[PDB]
């Protein structure tokens, strides 16, 4: 019944077969994205109309389209061919994976590069790569992927521990041609293995665990209805799921007393960046765009129970379309689950002799990626208070080169001769915000240092002063961790008991943000990641912070374009932009598999409730 | 067995004993702190010596003294006066607390303060509070505290609800007078009450919470010998527990194979100081030394399973002295448990076709202690891939005063007429370090960003930097979180398999400093609040931040006197001080009864080990 419900396998089926039929998907066409469009602006919108966005391929090289198809009337609504060279190529395809290896298998560069250093072609892994925009011009328009290669001494080796440096191809993917096959020169490929199963490098596994078991004899807190609707300790909220995006929450809502207060209207990880920092010509122009030019969602882990999951733990299973219209299900993609948070609450007075205790909780919402080497967690989390917190959890192999000989000022030493590149994680979440509502506004808060004199006597005296953003071009802010800065987003037409208005306080990790010069081309097309919060007014076409093309645009697309326009944001339906992120130096501790580091942020109710919120927490 | 065990009671009556029998604990004396002294530096030194600490005061005015004891073998050490308007101070001790409300109720000046709010003296409470060092001449030398009160109207209500603002008083706490009654001015009592177990104020409690078992059928993984030496997944440590400190971490060790290899000598949060940014003469002087000036292990809780502790507990309970010298017990005083800590590494090869996924669990070693109205949690985690973390957990009851009727830059609203005024928890850990040994540096690193050009003609390159802090004289350091600032403690003479010298890093959280003007009082008595990093070259006199006697000390002692030496610390015995706090402005949420909020640090190995140390963790 819900518009926000979980796209099904017959949706999909259906998409599909309007498709055939209006002359779409022959079979010289591929899917490359397929979602559900969520609702318009409409607080009295009835009308039940699904309604899919799709972007389809033609692998005999004619142009893409996009497409927006009607499942409940079962139409297309409109389909525009696609200038690629002016707008972006589609995202990467699965199936061209394969393909870059296969060509690069016959061609008589390749297979010179590799007699020279003694490497069976058959033992080779090319890593497929996307390329970017660089000094190629006859790259421009075309659909070009970039590969690595890698040594597999056996089938079940761990590939990342043998790189082949010095050595890089470009494949046209369309045409299956092989463009350059660069050679710089002969590094010896490392040699150790790093198969983190073989017994001779784990030793004998411990002993010494004893199970921790956690069960709920009467079940879970939280209810799921709709198939995707949660409700858990007041709050409420759908769990979306797409294909790009991952998972996405609609409607976070906190039921205060009588009344369902609005806090957040979508919350999604709407890109996320990893540029590599080595000068090498091998490797300068690597930088994934995990979910603009892969699509994290669809490389999804099925999560296996009391391994990835511990505890009374719910699933979902949400569908999505391969390349060829058929629904796929992703079984158990998505865990929830709600875990003991430690103490909430404590005090003990010695005035009135009560002692009071409380223990806290949080609602957990996850799901894993897999792209290449790197594995990621996303994680959504709801705590008793009021506290919504994101947390990313990045595991895997680090992607791997050769160690140079006399050392590297952009390179660690892994093991002998292995290195690993320089590079960061940077992750965009949007916040299509709805504190009490869509009318809000943005501060800044910093700390005020006060001088000792008139009115401070003592020198003990600080502040702080809170800064309105009122138009975009003045909405793109940078941390500063030493005056303690954070940003409220608050409603300016709903107050607190106190006659303040209500709002949330925005909580940054205050990380480095994009490193690589300002005039390169990743600063350009990942500019997003160069300033830690960008505020926009909403657009329904304004989805994410790199553009819907991010494969090969030339750069500006997204939030640069969209603040351009310097809307009014004081009082008005806004989206917050927050940039956040890693900065790897890889340490000998990551190799041969990366122990999980971490990164996030949270937003905490500033006056949002008239007390604390959880006085009706029971001891137990 | 061990030199590092807890203190016993046998051991603080063989003390008072021994103080007895020399002529140093008759009827007029009291102890105001006691304490083990750690082993002296010398691997084996004396076979067995258990020596003590005591601060001994005098009720009848005259000089007290420092004693050093041994109870092995029964005699007295030496014994010193303290001049204490030079040096400090000593603590305050518990039953001076209760002097100040009983004094002030019969002084006129007091009841004529009262009589004019229409006040009975019976119901009014007076929060007993450190003094500090100001203005007034008549203080140097005497023990006084400050006193501000508060209306208690039946005996179980909460008394901070209703401050009463614009009285202050000062008292000598041995000869009993009361010095000074200040009265600015009548405030309206704010009317509310704060009593978070009333039904009228919390609701219906909620019948929502399903529980959460979190059990263990076999056991723990840690064993605990000789009292308090634990084991845990190649970890190695003592429990200390110190009437000053709390608990202590002594030894922190880690087994890597055939060898114990140590990281950590003693970790102890050295120093806490909570400045108040309030500019009223009535709140103005208001610092406390939670360590330093009350002692926190002092009021350290009883921990209830279930409650404060949930799951397998395994618990210590250790034993103090009272100001008489007779030992009381701190009855589960000291949770101990492992918790699950999700995901600990996962990997999906593609080209392998291996899925891996392993779980991380922490060791969790906690105390909570109750100061007047506020309540602070201590947390360290010990983590299965060598991390070691603080958490400090502030909660209770946020300080209250009226807040004034045209508003106020310095106190925030929390309910009509009640304020809370500004203010900040900063805390100093002591790591006296031993990164593989004693032979020890720090370095601070920093990211580098590069500029496009030769040799990086694409502009995505970045790097790091590293600066040795060769003497104490340059080794007071600042954090920059926008150059991802990190720093890592190294041995130069213990070298991994890459011939690289082993290191941990520490990672701080980047929050406000001490915010006080440079001249105030407590910027010069907790001048350590100032600075992110401090390095010295390890003295056994060397034990806090503040010095020995803080209580109504003026500057000079502590950290500021101790770098002057200028030491040699670049492959030395050195420790590292670290300062870290959380600045709160207070918010309608956090009345009338706080939610937790966090601040820590943590340390990550940075390539002390020859690969990931979690290789042997089983799949179970
Ligand atoms: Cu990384
Ligand atoms: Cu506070
Ligand atoms: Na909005
Ligand atoms: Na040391």
């Amino acid at each position: 019944a819900s518009p926000f419900r979980l796209a099904s396998a017959g949706e999909i089926s259906e998409v599909q077969g309007i498709l055939r039929t209006a002359g779409l998907l022959g079979p010289e066409k591929r899917i490359a994205y397929l979602g559900v469009l969520d609702p318009a602006r409409g607080a009295g919108s009835e009308a039940e109309d699904r309604r899919f966005r799709v972007f389809i391929h033609d692998v005999s090289g004619a142009r893409p389209q996009e497409v927006t198809v009607s499942v409940t009337n079962g139409t297309v609504i409109s389909a525009v061919e696609l200038d690629t060279a002016a707008t972006g190529e589609l995202p990467v395809l699965e199936e061209e994976f394969e393909v870059v290896e296969q060509l690069l298998a016959t061609d008589e560069r390749w297979l010179k590069a590799l007699a020279a250093r003694n490497l069976d072609v058959s033992k080779v892994r090319v890593a497929p790569l996307s390329a970017g925009v660089f000094e190629y011009a006859e790259e421009r328009g075309r659909r070009i992927l970039r590969g690595l290669a890698f040594v597999q001494d056996f089938p079940e080796d761990s590939a990342w521990a043998h790189p082949v440096d010095g050595l890089v191809a470009y494949v046209d993917v369309v045409s299956k041609e092989v463009t350059r096959v660069i050679d710089t020169g002969v590094f010896p490929v490392p040699a150790e293995h790093g198969n983190y199963t073989d017994p001779e490098l784990t030793g004998p596994l411990r002993t010494t665990q004893k199970p921790i078991s956690i069960t709920q004899p009467e079940g879970p807190s939280f209810t799921v209805t709709g198939g995707n609707h949660i409700e858990w300790e007041k709050w409420s909220l759908d769990v979306g799921f797409d294909v790009r995006e991952g998972v996405v929450l609609h409607n976070i809502a906190f039921r205060d007393g009588d009344r369902l207060r609005p806090i957040i209207n979508r919350a999604s990880i709407a890109e996320m960046v990893v540029p590599y920092g080595d000068p090498s010509p091998i490797r300068s122009w690597q930088n994934y765009f995990d979910t603009g030019e892969y699509l994290v969602g669809q490389y999804a882990n099925s999560l296996e129970l009391g391994c990835d999951c511990l505890g009374d733990i719910t699933y979902l299973s949400p569908v999505i379309s391969d390349a060829f219209g058929n629904p796929r299900e992703i079984r158990n993609g998505i865990c929830m689950h709600e875990e003991d948070w430690g103490i909430l609450a404590k005090h003990s007075d010695l005035w009135s002799g009560i002692n009071y205790t409380r223990r806290n909780r949080r609602m957990v919402i996850s799901f894993f990626t897999t792209i290449g080497n790197y594995d990621y967690g996303f994680y959504w989390y709801l705590y008793l208070d009021g506290t919504i917190e994101f947390e990313a959890k990045a595991t895997g192999v680090v992607f791997t080169s050769a160690f140079p000989e006399g050392g590297s000022d952009n390179i660690s030493q892994l093991a002998p001769g292995l290195g690993a590149p320089f590079h960061q994680h940077i992750f965009s979440a949007r916040l299509d915000m709805a504190i009490d509502g869509f009318t809000n506004r943005v501060e800044e808060e910093d700390v005020v240092r006060q001088t000792m004199g008139p009115g401070n006597e003592r020198g003990n005296a600080f502040s702080r002063k809170r800064t309105v953003l009122t138009r975009e071009s003045e909405a793109v802010r940078e941390a500063d961790a030493r005056t303690g800065r954070t940003w409220i987003i608050s409603n300016p037409e709903s107050k607190n008991r106190l006659n303040e208005p209500v709002g949330y306080k925005l909580h940054a990790h205050n990380q480095p943000t994009l490193l690589a010069d300002p005039g390169s081309s990743i600063a350009r097309r990942a500019a997003f990641a160069t300033k830690d919060l960008w505020v926009t007014r909403y657009a329904d076409d304004e989805r994410y912070p790199t553009g819907d093309f991010v494969n090969q645009h030339s750069g500006g697309a997204g939030l640069p374009s969209y603040i351009a326009q310097d809307r009014d944001i004081d009082g008005q339906d806004i989206v917050v932009w927050h940039t956040f992120g890693l900065t790897h130096f890889p340490r000998v501790e990551d190799w041969p598999i990366m122990p999980v580091d971490t990164v996030g942020f949270k937003l905490r109710p500033e006056g949002f409730f008239d007390r604390s919120p959880v006085l009706d927490v029971p001891a137990n």
